[PDB]
């Protein structure tokens, strides 16, 4: 079992796929959308695999709180000056196509509302 | 400065409460956009995620772990979306960070 997992997100973490990377640090990987709905969208990450938030364990609270802090901070640091949309998606209802745990960052356009 | 959810949280008007403990409160939105759609929001009154603190990280996961745990308590067993809006692009609406959670719908793509 390497590290991360064999989703794309595990592979794009062990560098055995390439990603357009923001920010990396020890417990997270912040990484460009290659289908963005927004004119700027990207991916947080923790490094550690989760499939997906329902299966959360309640002491990764703080890796969770960090993909948001490293999300807002990579939002910053891309302009995004005029705010931002975060999703999680969960399982089918919520559209869900990678089961690895990840934050999207959405800006660059107005978003709207209902969030899909 | 306050807003209607500091009233809400301070219970001066009325919100159909889902979940409270010592930090967040989990309430259905108003106007929902989804068959179930409720809000898990801090106590602590951090106006915006962009203004968020390295300090308040374990407080942000903390409101994701009892969204999706009121979630399956709601009977969201086929999925539901997290939301988090900063700003005007963002469509922001209360300037006081808030979880969005939906769900009892398929959600579409793009997210708005
Ligand atoms: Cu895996
Ligand atoms: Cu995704
Ligand atoms: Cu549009
Ligand atoms: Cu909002
Ligand atoms: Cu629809």
């Amino acid at each position: 079992a390497r590290p991360g997992g064999d989703t794309i997100f595990g592979k794009i973490i062990r560098k055995e796929i390439p990603a357009k990377i923001i920010f990396e640090d020890d417990r997270c990987l912040a990484f460009h959308d290659i289908s963005p709905q927004a004119p700027t969208h990207f991916l947080v990450i923790p490094k550690k695999h989760i499939s997906q938030i329902s299966v959360a364990e309640d002491d990764d609270e703080s890796l969770l709180g960090h993909l948001m802090i490293v999300g807002k901070k990579c939002a910053a640091d891309l302009g995004l000056n005029k705010g931002y949309r975060m999703v999680v998606n969960e399982g089918s209802d919520g559209g869900q196509s990678v089961y690895h745990v990840h934050l999207h960052v959405l800006g660059g356009r107005q978003m709207h509302w209902p969030p899909g």
